[PDB]
C-alpha cells in the first residue's frame, strides 16, 4: 500500500536496487544523492559543499518544488558509505568528515522531509550499524555516525518529535551487505554471512505495505547466518 | 598529580573556571577555543570554517608545535553549546550545523591529541548529556551530539583504539549547569538542582590527582538536587 517512495541515496548498492524494484511495481521513485539515477522517475541532486546548512536547505526547497502537496508512503534513508582508523590514525579527521556527511547529514535531511512531506501512517528508514551498538575502536568515525543515527532514531518516536501522526521511524542495523565492492574489497571473505540487497528490498517493501512493521524507535538488528537472514530488535 | 592540561573550549563557562583553579594551583594549562583565554598559560585559537579537515589539522598542527615532545597530565574537553528543536523546526539545520561542530569537533580532536600528547596512566575528560542517553524531540541536533560523544567513549576504552596505556576516557552527563547565562535565560526555575561549576572543577581535580578515579569509557551522571550533586555511572 505505496506508490510514492524517496530513496535518499538512492545511487547507492541498496538504494539503487530499491529504485529498481519500486519502479518495477510500477511505483513513482525519486532518488536524492550526490548523482542521478535515470532509472527513477525523478532525480534531486545534492551539491558537494562543506556547508550543512548549503546543502540543507537546497535539498528541502528541491524536493518541496519537487513534491508541491503530494505525501509519500515511504522515506529510505540508505545513505552511508564506510571507513576505518582507530582515534591515532593519521586519516582520522578525513574519514571522520566522510562519515558524518554519508551518515548523518542525510539522515538529518532526511528527518526534516519526513516530517513535511511524509504520509500519516508512513515509513521513515534510517540506515545504522550493528556495530555502533557498542565502541568501535578501529572505525571511529564510523561508529560515531552511526551511533548519533541511532539516537536520532529514538527521538523521532518521541512525543511531539515533529513525525506526521501514525508514521513510524525504523533504524536497520545490519552487519555486512553483499554488494560487488564488498565482494572485490574483501575476497576471501564468508559470503554467506553477508545479507543479501534483495532480502531488504523485500523487508522494505513489507513495512511499507503494513506488514509485518515493528514500532517507530525501533532498532532492528540484520544478520545473515548461513544464507538465512534474520531480524533482532535491539534498545537503545 | 598533575601540572599540564589542556582545556578544549577553554573560554566556556565550565572551561573558564578550570582554567582558573588549574592556574590557581600553578599548573600550566592551555585553553584551546574559538577565542584566547588571556588567564591560561598558553593560547590556541581553533580557526572558525565550515571545513572539518581544514579545522582539525590547523590544531593538531599547533598544539604539537605548542608542546614539542611535552606529555600533558590531561585533557578536558569542556567545549559544547545547546540549542533546541524538533525536527519539524525551521532552525533545525543552522541548529545542527551548530551543535556538531562545537561537540561533535572538539571531541573528535581531543580524541587525536590524546592519542598523541597524554601522558600514560593520563586522562581524557569528554562532555556529554545525560538528556542524550533517551531520545530527545524537542532536540534532535543535541541529542545526536551527545549521542555520538557517549558512543566515541565507548571506541577510547577498547582495545588498540589508540590511547596511551593506562589513560582513561570518561564522559560526564551533566542535567543543567549553573552559569550566569543559564540565570539569565531561565530566571525561575529551581537552581538548586544546577551542577556548580565548582563541584566539577574539583571532580576534575580528583580524577587527575588519581583520587576517586573511574574506569575508561566510564558515562558518569551529574545530578543535582537540594545543592547536593550525586555521581551515578550509566552503560551504553
Ligand atoms: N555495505 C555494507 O557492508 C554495510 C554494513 C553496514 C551498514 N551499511 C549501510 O547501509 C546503507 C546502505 O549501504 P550501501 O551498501 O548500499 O552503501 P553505498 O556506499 O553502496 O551507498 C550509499 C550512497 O549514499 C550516497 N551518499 C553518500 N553521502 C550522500 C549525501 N550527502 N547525499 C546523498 N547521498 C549520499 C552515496 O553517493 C551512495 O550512493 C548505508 O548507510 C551503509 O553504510 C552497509
Ligand atoms: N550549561 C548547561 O546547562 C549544560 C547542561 C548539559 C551539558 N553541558 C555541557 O558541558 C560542557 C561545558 O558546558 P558550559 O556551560 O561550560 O558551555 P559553554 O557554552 O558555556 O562553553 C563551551 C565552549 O565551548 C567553545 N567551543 C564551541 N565550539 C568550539 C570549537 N569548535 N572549538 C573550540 N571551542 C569551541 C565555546 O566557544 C565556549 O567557550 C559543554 O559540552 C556543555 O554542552 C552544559
Amino acid at each position: 500500500e505505496a506508490r510514492r517512495v524517496l530513496v535518499y541515496g538512492g545511487r547507492g548498492a541498496l538504494g539503487s536496487r530499491c529504485v529498481q524494484a519500486f519502479r518495477a511495481r510500477n511505483w513513482w521513485v525519486a532518488s536524492i544523492d550526490v548523482v542521478e539515477n535515470e532509472e527513477a522517475s525523478a532525480s534531486v541532486i545534492v551539491k558537494m559543499t562543506d556547508s550543512f546548512t548549503e546543502q540543507a536547505d537546497q535539498v528541502t526547497a528541491e524536493v518541496g518544488k519537487l513534491l508541491g502537496d503530494q505525501k509519500v508512503d515511504a522515506i529510505l534513508c540508505v545513505a552511508g558509505g564506510w571507513a576505518g582508523g582507530n582515534a591515532k590514525s593519521k586519516s582520522l579527521f578525513k574519514n571522520c568528515d566522510l562519515m558524518w556527511k554519508q551518515s548523518i547529514w542525510t539522515s538529518t535531511i532526511s528527518s526534516h522531509l519526513a516530517t513535511k512531506h511524509l504520509k500519516e501512517g508512513g515509513l521513515l528508514t534510517l540506515a545504522g550499524a550493528k556495530a555502533a551498538l557498542d565502541g568501535t575502536p578501529g572505525m571511529i568515525g564510523y561508529g560515531m555516525a552511526k551511533g548519533a543515527v541511532h539516537q536520532l532514531c529514538q527521538s523521532l518516536a518521541g512525543k511531539n518529535s515533529g513525525m506526521p501522526s501514525g508514521a513510524a521511524a525504523i533504524a536497520v542495523l545490519p552487519v555486512t551487505l553483499d554488494t560487488p565492492m564488498n565482494r572485490k574489497s574483501m575476497p576471501e571473505a564468508d559470503f554467506s554471512s553477508w545479507t543479501p540487497l534483495e532480502f531488504l528490498v523485500e523487508t522494505f517493501h513489507d513495512w511499507i505495505t503494513g506488514n509485518k512493521r515493528p514500532n517507530s524507535g525501533s532498532l532492528i538488528q540484520v544478520v545473515t547466518t548461513d544464507g538465512k537472514t534474520e531480524l533482532t530488535p535491539a534498545y537503545f
